[PDB]
């Protein structure tokens, strides 16, 4: 359970992301895909992209970055009371997109890295730990839905 202090650190940085959601989404998906290439294989939409320059030039990849971060923003802003928002994301990610929990770990590391790059003065260690906690709570509650559905592993 995050404290109100920890949520304030999380949402203070997330307000900085919302000035350039698309650039953040491109950098986080690129980092995901470069750091963990198995992840790119899950997107039929993007698996033609073979260099980081092709990834940077794809408007479709930029579009999906904003889809991702808009969903994640809506979940952080519920501070933990996000059951309505996860049900569907867990359902589609387990049963249609076939995304293991551990790939949610991977995109969480990429999210933390890009926020440290772009907002170091609002993403000191206190804020890095709170945001780690918020992403862990996201993963925990999605893993419990996976498990319900027979996909935790
Ligand atoms: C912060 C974590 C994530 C969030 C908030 C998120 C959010 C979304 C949303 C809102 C959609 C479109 C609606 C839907 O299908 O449910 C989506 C689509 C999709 N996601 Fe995610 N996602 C996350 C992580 C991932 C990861 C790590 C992967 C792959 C490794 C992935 C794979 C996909 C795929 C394959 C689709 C369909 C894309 C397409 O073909 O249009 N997601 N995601």
């Amino acid at each position: 359970v995050l404290s109100e202090g920890e949520w304030q650190l999380v949402l203070h940085v997330w307000a900085k992301v919302e000035a350039d959601v698309a650039g953040h989404g491109q950098d986080i998906l690129i980092r995901l895909f470069k750091s963990h290439p198995e992840t790119l294989e899950k997107f039929d939409r993007f698996k033609h992209l073979k260099t980081e320059a092709e990834m940077k030039a794809s408007e479709d990849l930029k579009k999906h970055g904003v889809t991702v971060l808009t969903a994640l923003g809506a979940i952080l802003k519920k501070k933990g009371h996000h059951e309505a928002e996860l049900k569907p994301l867990a359902q589609s990610h387990a049963t249609k997109h076939k995304i293991p929990i551990k790939y949610l770990e991977f995109i969480s590391e990429a999210i933390i890295h890009v926020l440290h790059s772009r907002h170091p003065g609002d993403f000191g260690a206190d804020a890095q730990g709170a945001m780690n906690k918020a992403l862990e709570l996201f993963r925990k509650d999605i893993a419990a839905k996976y498990k319900e559905l027979g996909y935790q592993g």
